[PDB]
């Protein structure tokens, strides 16, 4: 539906901000 907010899936972005 949009972005994971946490960086889920996308958890290799995740140690941007998470």
């Amino acid at each position: 539906i949009g972005l994971r907010g946490l960086g889920r899936k996308i958890a290799l972005i995740h140690k941007k901000y998470g």
